[PDB]
């Protein structure tokens, strides 16, 4: 058993009904897992043991999933290029990837010619025919379907994801995410729309829908009017989303007519969430669908927030990530390092046995990073007693200043308890090239004349510590809310960078 024990047992499972799909070819559980045999087959005769190096450079077609699994049944290193990097990040990915096999889709042979030319590299293979290399697909085509059995470490690294630095994940922590992903999407064949990169995130989500008995359905990129067409036209069960895309659904006018009856469940993460928005595409959506996800390539899956959850009337909870999925563990640190009680605001903290293996040629990073068995995932967010974990909104609720955090909430605490201050708005707003700073809106208290400001800042500074202490702190009448009725932060931090005269 293993992790492509597991993906081909998905697929055996799945052999008379659809496993890949796209646009332009479809393939049966059969005719998926007889090309990889073949791909994988073909790729040996090139030459390519056991932790050797492939580098792809691809989009989401159905040959792309063949390879990425095909690669990792010999036992090799597949490593994504995403298409949307910029070509002097690839070189250098490619440089340091110390490839021994080069693989790249046909209408991308402008790209895998800066590359070559930059870092030259042999066994090149394209995806069909092409001018650089020789054709992969034709290589396999003339191989034998027989069976190929994964021999290789189950704990050694498989696939590289790139985020400046690559992500090395090994079978062993991939299987723990596939256990995940069946908790958090539910279980039984899923037909599953991918319109991630299959170099990375939308490979694995690939491989384990596969893997499930279930049925991918690719596509290039996120578009609301296709998505809301594919999704009726392939009685697609989940699409996963960046919350940017739930919004843009949510807002598109087709979607009063489209079919989404098929849909069980549209999981999205990837990214902070804008509570406001969510809420509306509850609305739109009118049925609960939503289930947020709160993973890294380095941790994989944390936690994930039920679909019941975004709409329990006893709690509201769209500022949640939701809880701890089965054998993650979560504490949140100080700067230093030790626990702190459930409340407090920290690093959110995790060991499960999804953490990565490490980063690529990364050895040194790779130890500040997972110290003792514990991802550090520098994201910022505190538990409550339910188990619930939630992530600061680091605009609103977070100041980064001379690399020492400084919570707004702790600062406007502290300038409220002054008598003559009724009320404060603090927020970090951008200063020097890349630099925050502390902006700070006090509301007088009653009777109170003319306030003074450096006392207040003396306040801050004797109270927390000089870092907190406001740079720029104006006295104002009132502070504008938003419809829900907390403070306009944002229309704040606009103004006060615009006056920066």
């Amino acid at each position: 058993m293993g992790y492509l024990h597991r993906v081909v047992e998905g697929l055996k499972a799945n052999a008379g009904g659809e496993a890949l799909v796209s646009a332009d070819r479809r393939l049966t559980g059969a005719e998926t897992l007889e090309e990889i045999h073949r791909t994988a087959r073909a790729l040996a005769a090139q030459g390519l043991r056991p932790g050797d190096g492939v580098v792809t450079l691809h989009g989401n077609g159905v040959e792309a999933v063949v390879l990425r699994i095909a690669v990792q049944l010999l036992g090799c290193r597949y490593a994504g290029l995403r298409p949307v990097f910029a070509t002097r990040e690839k070189a250098n990915f490619l440089a340091e990837a110390e490839a021994a096999a080069f693989v790249y889709q046909p209408d991308m042979a402008d790209e895998a010619a800066e590359l070559l030319r930059e870092v030259p590299t042999p066994r090149v293979l394209s995806l069909g025919p092409a001018p650089l290399g020789e054709d992969l697909v034709a290589l396999a085509g003339a191989q034998s379907a027989e069976p190929v059995e994964f021999t290789a470490d189950e704990r050694a690294a498989t696939a590289v994801g790139f985020t400046a630095k690559g992500v090395c994940r090994a079978p062993f922590d991939l299987e723990a995410c596939l256990d995940a992903s069946l908790t958090i999407f539910g279980e039984g064949p899923w037909r599953f729309l991918v319109c991630i990169p299959i170099a990375d995130l939308g490979g694995e989500m690939a491989e384990w829908t596969l893997a499930a008995g279930g049925t991918v359905v690719l596509r290039e990129d996120f578009e609301p009017a296709d998505i809301l067409a594919t999704i009726g036209a392939e009685r697609t069960t989940h699409v996963f989303c960046a919350p940017g895309w739930v919004y843009q659904l949510a807002e598109h006018p087709a979607l009063a007519d489209a079919d989404l009856s098929s849909l069980t469940q549209i999981p999205y993460g990837g990214a902070p969430s804008t509570p406001a928005r969510i809420a509306d595409a509850l609305e739109k959506l009118g049925r609960p669908l939503l289930v947020h996800c709160y993973g890294s390539q380095e941790g994989g899956w944390m936690t994930w927030l039920s679909a019941e959850d975004h709409v329990r009337a006893d709690r509201y909870l769209l500022n949640s990530v939701g809880k701890a999925l089965p054998g993650t563990e979560i504490a949140i640190r100080d700067q230093d390092g030790a626990d702190l009680p459930v409340g407090t605001v920290g690093e959110v903290c995790v060991r499960s046995t999804m953490l990565m293996r490490g980063y690529w040629r990364l050895p040194e990073l790779t130890a500040k990073t997972v110290r003792d068995g514990w991802l550090h995932t520098g994201d910022l967010g505190r538990l409550d007693t339910e188990g619930y974990l939630y992530l600061v909104d680091r605009a609103k609720d977070v100041i980064i200043v001379e690399a020492y955090n400084v919570y707004s909430q702790e600062v406007e605490h502290v300038l409220t308890g002054h008598p003559d201050v009724r009320y404060a708005a603090v927020v970090g707003v951008p200063d020097h090239d890349t630099t925050e700073a502390v902006y700070a809106a006090v509301v007088p208290a009653e009777g109170v004349g003319e306030i003074d400001v450096d006392e207040l800042r003396a306040l801050v500074r004797t109270t927390l510590g000089p870092v907190h202490e406001p740079k720029h702190l104006d006295v104002v009448d009132t502070i504008p809310t938003t419809p829900r009725g907390k403070p306009d932060k944002s229309a704040l931090r606009t103004r006060w960078r615009a006056a920066q005269r």
